[PDB]
């Protein structure tokens, strides 16, 4: 038995690759399509990967796909749509409080991926501001009975947001909050000590956000979702990644970096459950998609744009492709669960590699005349 | 004789350049058109370079040019075409097993670059899957008498592939296998210990592959073909480089990094020996070229695209240009053989240099109005 | 259950310390009393640590304490003494072959730590030279029935030693050999490929050896026993650490670096089971202790000295102190077995720290007038 | 033959160790007993190593052991003694020119290691000053017919020494000179361009020299004999290492660093062929040994001391031990010649390792009461 008593169970497993901390302490601000994940060993099929992920300290979901509360992406409609497929939705606060109240009533007065509560009503969350008049919003939201709320802000480290956190945690102890936006560990600490139940991480790296180009704030997305998640697991706090998502690759490598759920704003935009309706320009069927920092929210500054993106049909045909993509990525990484993927990442077993710009432009399609890219 | 007794034969030879391990342990994921090879000393003509390279542990070839088994590039046709010019071909498994059987019979029932066996029948290989029903494929392929097989897979480190390797190495001892795809040394170890006779290295970096952009797996190609070849020569195992080939430069610097043969998928596509036939779009005579990970192979995910590329005529006028390109590159590097090129690389004598993006965009044509680029 | 689905089982465990490869790739040639091992977490008592370690690929022992074959330390006497307490002994070859034959017969013709074979005769090994006349030694040793032999040499990488290994592995397949001395991975490879069953690592760092000061060869001991053991576990080969042992600390941190057994030459010298008998100088009861490289082995060069060391009584009172020391060190490191200690070392969980000369001179006793140091 | 066509002849040979330039470009001023040489592979016996080394561009010797011209070590006596055993000697210039003239006549008017010229008279060299009156010395030395001269100086980079080199190279073209002392590459260039035929490298690191402690000049010895030899082989110039020699280890690792011959000042002192005669202090038979920078050479400064060292008998019993030591070190390094040792060093095949102070104090004898160290 001498071949066992040298090391014990584990084979040699040569040291090719870079672990997470030697990748994110080189100082360079890497983003999603700037590194990539090296594979490992698989001993299991694609179908049996369990993507059960946690949203906050008491709310777990069957899929990590959550949506961002903008007025051009989610309502009660894609809320009930993602609640039917395991995710969660948040209702934007850019409306009257009574409209958000009857919106959050419409979803809870309403396929094995459950995401519904103890009394089999659907989990659904919402977004609330941080000004003093927003108390009159979320008290009516509690009468409607919302379960998790998002303290949506450009800067997550205000005196106003931590005062609001102290205002709900004494009044509403069962209710849970989502602090953000944070990008660094200092404001992550300054929210977690206030009693935040989960963070939403990432500012500036949105498909709409130009606040890096306008306010010079923020940081690259992947370094943020690594370091805030690395700090947040010290206290047992999940994080939520926003922005910089264009495909099923970015969300997979995003929650492989320590995130538990990922927040999809543009890639869930222009669906059949999205607000408004379709229109046409140059014969392309597309729906407008607009952030709050654009001046079309209602001496002001603008931190966002107004634009549009082509459609992708219903989510009920779209998010099974997303979970199949997460499912295949967590296959060929080599873990049977997302929890095992983060365990292999923080354990140093799962290894990465930095990627240069030429390997980026060869990572996609190249050296051909024309092509049709259909993902499913 | 004192000028000999200081060092002995060798002159000073100043230390300009970087050797391979100081280039590929900086952590950056370099690819083919991101570094380049510094020249040395030549004392010989272009014609007498011997590009004899090994495919697997008993199969050697007169040229290192092998093709990739897709249904849009090779059949028996370019198999007999590359067997006539020293290479090898593999028949794609995206057909019925009887069609692959009569395909591999058509090539062996059939100009000094030989690549034919002891009984002067042509060397020709094929590709086989990894599912349980594929036993009924490769047993008929053995009745047809194929010599080397490729266990084609997206992820080379499965329990299924090593179980298949154990299934052919006890049944068919003379038959030889090609494991893959691997990109790192760990799965290279986990295939070589099973009894793999040669690897095929490189995933995601294909001209069709978007699985880096979709599944977040893989790594850059040049670092993969350096490190898997650096591990594989410990056990005397050749490797085969796939993807990221656009020209005769990439294959030359690819097999200069430790690869013995290189696998050409797109640059051998759209030939007279390619499947289907030509068609026209915008007046350009081009042939469709499609990978298996595209959904046009037959709830599914897609790891490839369907597209097309312009033609290059017959290979019998094309691969002499490729071997002349390899021949001139191995000239001005300074080695009389590919084996001497790898000996100078692992010995530290042959040296490289990293290249930046501005030196990349000046490496090609620049500072002129228009040009005609004809390679031969 | 959200506190489990972030990481899974494992707590935060901050990154204080250095793992083994970042300690032994800084280039500095660290030795035993130049680094030290940081503690971890214990959840078990001192008595239940299992120090079962492997000698070669089929020979496992209950303690890792083996002795070095010099003519001034071991005979049949300390062979039966260490066989009674789980270890192994080797009989020096600096005698006539008939004397080594009746020595190895005396030990096998002869307290729960067993170290005896299938037919309950004591495991005992011996040492054999490498010259051509030594065939007539080890064939008589096989008639006496020795189980493991040590191809004792100053340089383990000779053509003569690998020819000898090929000479016993075809004649005597059940018999097992110990190659050495090696200090680097190249000669470790050049012995393992010949069929060596276990290495003995470390030259020059002995208490007698001045061959570093005379032949300028060798390397520091701890870097050798890390790197040769790191190479040797690729093929499932144990290593044996010689020299530089003054205390129970050095052997503990020595086999914590990848060694399975450790070879004790001077710290087992001057016992009641040691050759010759005691004598007196300045009223101190001490026994002479001499290596083979001294000119007193029988135009010659000398690689050793002749000297003496004070006594320590019987080993049966001494090696229980040694196993209690190993037992307490493997306690406060935090592993229930030596195999778990090497698993935590190669896994990166067990961490080290380099130590400077001032922390060395404060690591021992300091800042007092006089002291009595009694270890048990 | 595929196992040959991957690399060609050379096996894997793992990358354990440090080559010379990564050891001597870390910036630390390493000396002889601060690093050590890792072994390699041997396929040959000890007796057949050929230590033929070159002194200057036309003078080769059978052993690299030369002596330093002080008035307390060499005369005609140890000149004829080392000429009988292959070396060379130099006669100190601290005498009248007629005394040096009849000294150099006594040696040439006078066992297979030859070191004698074309007309079978003994090779013997001498040392000459650099002041203007020294012309009247070396012209009489040329009438006596000396073959190589040493332009002995504390600082080898004077205008006076290069003017002297221009003064002998036009007058005496067959005569050859030894420039020095140099420690850096700049003064090595400024002597080689003048027409120096070989350098003598190393100031301050002598057993007598306190000019580092007094004039703050010089550098550590091993870095000097690496870098001046690395510059000097660009022009095909041998170098001669002085000082810091206490044993046969230092001269072996000294000429392994690029030196061709090594200059022995103290370890050849106090012999039967040394000047003066023996005397006694505390019952130890010892002979006085004094450098020129001491004030006992004849407002002055002193760069040396006057002292004594115990005897070692005749050199004819002593330098066979030295060549046997060089012979065994060049054995277990793994080269059949000194030229092959320098070829393996500059080729990067021969590798080193830095050594710390604790591994230094364990490199010698330790952990014992008392010992007798006899080297032969
Ligand atoms: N990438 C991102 O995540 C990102 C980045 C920028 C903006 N945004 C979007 O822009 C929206 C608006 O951002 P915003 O926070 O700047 O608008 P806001 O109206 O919520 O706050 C405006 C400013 O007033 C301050 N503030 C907050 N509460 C206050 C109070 N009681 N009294 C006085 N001042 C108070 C804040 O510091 C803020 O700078 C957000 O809903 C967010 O969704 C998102
Ligand atoms: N750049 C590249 O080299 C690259 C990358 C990606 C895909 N591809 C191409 O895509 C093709 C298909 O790739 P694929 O391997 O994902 O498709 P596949 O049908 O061969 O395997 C599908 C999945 O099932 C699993 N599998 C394999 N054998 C199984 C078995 N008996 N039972 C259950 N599951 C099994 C595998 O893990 C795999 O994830 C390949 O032929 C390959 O050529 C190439
Ligand atoms: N720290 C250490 O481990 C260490 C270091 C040095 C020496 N030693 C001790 O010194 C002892 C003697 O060492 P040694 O190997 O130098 O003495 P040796 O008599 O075994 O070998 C002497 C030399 O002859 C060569 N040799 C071996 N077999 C030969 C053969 N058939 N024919 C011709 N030459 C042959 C070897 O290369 C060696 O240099 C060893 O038993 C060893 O225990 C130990
Ligand atoms: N480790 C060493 O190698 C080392 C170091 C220091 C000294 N030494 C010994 O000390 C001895 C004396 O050393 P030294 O060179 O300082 O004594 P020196 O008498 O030869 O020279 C004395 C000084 O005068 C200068 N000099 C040389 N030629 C001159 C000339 N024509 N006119 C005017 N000035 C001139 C020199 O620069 C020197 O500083 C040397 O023989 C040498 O062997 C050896
Ligand atoms: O108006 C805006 N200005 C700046 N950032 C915004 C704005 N609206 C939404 N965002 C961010 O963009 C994210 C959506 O991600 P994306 O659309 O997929 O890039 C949200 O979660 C917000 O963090
Ligand atoms: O469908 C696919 N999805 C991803 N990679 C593919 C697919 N088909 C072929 N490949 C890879 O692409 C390589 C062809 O190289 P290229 O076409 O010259 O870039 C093959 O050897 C495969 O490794
Ligand atoms: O004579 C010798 N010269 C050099 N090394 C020796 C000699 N004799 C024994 N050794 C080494 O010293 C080790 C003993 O370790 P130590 O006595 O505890 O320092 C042995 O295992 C040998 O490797
Ligand atoms: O008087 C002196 N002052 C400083 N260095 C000296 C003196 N005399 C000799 N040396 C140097 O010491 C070397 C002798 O080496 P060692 O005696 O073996 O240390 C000579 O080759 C000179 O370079």
């Amino acid at each position: 038995m001498a071949d066992y008593l040298i090391s014990g169970g584990t084979s040699y497993v040569p040291d090719d690759g870079l672990t997470a901390q030697q990748l994110f302490n080189c100082g360079d601000g890497l983003t999603y399509n700037d590194f990539l994940i090296l594979p490992g060993y698989i001993d299991f099929t694609a179908d049996q990967v369990d993507l059960t992920s946690a949203l906050t300290k008491k709310i777990t979901l069957k899929t990590p796909l959550v949506s961002s509360p903008m007025d051009t992406v989610t309502e009660a409609g894609m809320a009930i749509a993602m609640a039917l497929t395991g995710g969660i939705g948040f209702i934007h606060h850019n409306c009257t409080p009574e409209f958000q109240a009857n919106e959050v009533r419409k979803v809870k007065k309403y396929y094995p991926l459950a995401s519904k509560d103890a009394k089999k009503q659907l989990l659904c969350g919402a977004a609330i501001g941080t000004h003093e008049d927003d108390k009159y919003r979320l008290d009516l939201l509690a009468q409607a009975g919302v379960d998790v709320v998002v303290l949506d802000s450009s800067q997550g480290n205000s005196i106003f947001q931590i005062n609001m956190i102290k205002y709900i945690k004494d009044k509403y102890p069962n209710l849970q909050v989502i602090g953000g936006n944070v990008v660094t560990a200092a404001q992550a600490k300054n929210l977690i000590d206030a009693g935040v139940d989960a963070l939403r991480v990432g500012m500036g790296s949105g498909s709409i956000c130009i606040t890096q180009e306008v306010l010079a704030c923020g940081r690259p997305q992947a370094t943020a979702v690594y370091k805030v998640s690395e700090y947040a697991r010290r206290f047992g706090v999940p994080v939520i990644a926003d922005g910089g998502i264009q495909n099923v690759g970015h969300i997979a490598k995003a929650l492989a970096l320590g995130a538990s759920t990922v927040m999809m704003g543009s890639l869930l935009a222009a669906t059949t459950e999205a607000p408004g309706e379709y229109f046409f320009s140059d014969g392309i069927r597309l729906k407008k998609y607009r952030g709050m920092g654009s001046l079309d929210a209602m001496i002001k500054v603008a931190q966002g744009v107004s634009g549009a993106v082509q459609d992708k049909g219903s989510i009920h045909k779209f998010v099974p492709y997303l979970i199949a993509g997460i499912q295949h990525s967590c296959q060929d990484i080599g873990a049977k669960s997302l929890t095992q993927v983060r365990a292999m990442m923080y354990s140093g077993e799962l290894k990465f590699e930095k990627r240069t710009s030429s390997a980026q432009v060869e990572g996609g399609v190249h050296s051909l005349h024309s092509y049709e890219k259909r993902l499913f």
